[PDB]
C-alpha cells in the first residue's frame, strides 16, 4: 500500500497473509474454513497466516494453517485478468476470536462514491521498493464506471471496479494482491491489477466480488 497508514494492531481481523517461505499475497477469511484471494496469486503449496499484524515477528495471536485445496475460477483469463479470483480451503478450521474474524460477502454491489478500506503488506513506495512488516491501511472511494473506463480504454470488463484516486499517490501495489477491499462491512473488491502503483490517472482495479457470490457459495458446498 502506497500513501497509507499503519493499521491498529489486529483491527482488520479478516486479513490473511499467504506464505510459502515468505509473504507473497493477501486474502480474506470469509468463513472458518475458506479464504478468498486472487487467481493470479496461485502457487501449489500455500500456508495461510491468520491473526497477523507484524509479519516478521511471532507475536502470539497467530494461527498458521496449510491450504488443503486451491480452486481457481474456471474462466480466469491471465491476459485480461477477468475473473481474477481464487478460493482456498484450510486443512483445519480457523478458530474465530477477537484477532481472527470473518468478513461478510456483499448483499449487493456498491454505489460509486462509497468509501472503502484496503489493507495489506505490499510495497509502500512509488519510487523503489520497501516492504513493511506492519499491516498497512488505505481509505479510498469506489470510482464510477466512467472514470475507470476512461483510465483503461478497452480493458475494464463487467467483473472489475476501480477504487482509489485519480491524482496518484494513494493505491495498492505488488504484494497487496489477493487482499480485501471492504466497504460498509462487505467485501466488494480483491486487489487485482493496475499500471504500476499510485500513478496519476491509473487507479487500482479490483475484482468485483458482488458478481461472485453464487460461485463462491456453490464451490464451498461442493468441496
Ligand atoms: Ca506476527
Amino acid at each position: 500500500i502506497v500513501g497509507g497508514y499503519t493499521c491498529a494492531a489486529n483491527s482488520i481481523p479478516y486479513q490473511v497473509s499467504l506464505n510459502s517461505g515468505s509473504h507473497f499475497c493477501g486474502g480474506s477469511l470469509i468463513n472458518s474454513q475458506w479464504v478468498v484471494s486472487a487467481a493470479h496469486c496461485y502457487k501449489s503449496r500455500i500456508q495461510v497466516r491468520l491473526g497477523e499484524h507484524n509479519i516478521d515477528v511471532l507475536e502470539g495471536n497467530e494461527q498458521f494453517i496449510n491450504a488443503a485445496k486451491i480452486i481457481t475460477h474456471p474462466n480466469f483469463n491471465g491476459n485480461t485478468l477477468d475473473n481474477d479470483i481464487m478460493l482456498i480451503k484450510l486443512s483445519s478450521p480457523a478458530t474465530l476470536n477477537s484477532r481472527v474474524a470473518t468478513v461478510s460477502l456483499p448483499r449487493s454491489c456498491a454505489a460509486a462514491g462509497t468509501e472503502c478500506l484496503i489493507s495489506g503488506w505490499g510495497n509502500t513506495k512509488s519510487s523503489g521498493s520497501s516492504y513493511p512488516s506492519l499491516l498497512q491501511c488505505l481509505k479510498a472511494p469506489v470510482l464510477s464506471n466512467s472514470s475507470c473506463k476512461s483510465s483503461y480504454p478497452g480493458q475494464i470488463t463487467g467483473n472489475m471496479i476501480c477504487v482509489g484516486f485519480l491524482q496518484g499517490g494513494k493505491d495498492s501495489c505488488q504484494g497487496d494482491s489477493g487482499g480485501p477491499v471492504v466497504c460498509n462491512g462487505q467485501l466488494q473488491g480483491i486487489v487485482s491489477w493496475g499500471y504500476g502503483c499510485a500513478q496519476k490517472n491509473k487507479p487500482g482495479v479490483y475484482t468485483k466480488v458482488c458478481n461472485y457470490v453464487n460461485w463462491i457459495q456453490q464451490t464451498i458446498a461442493a468441496n
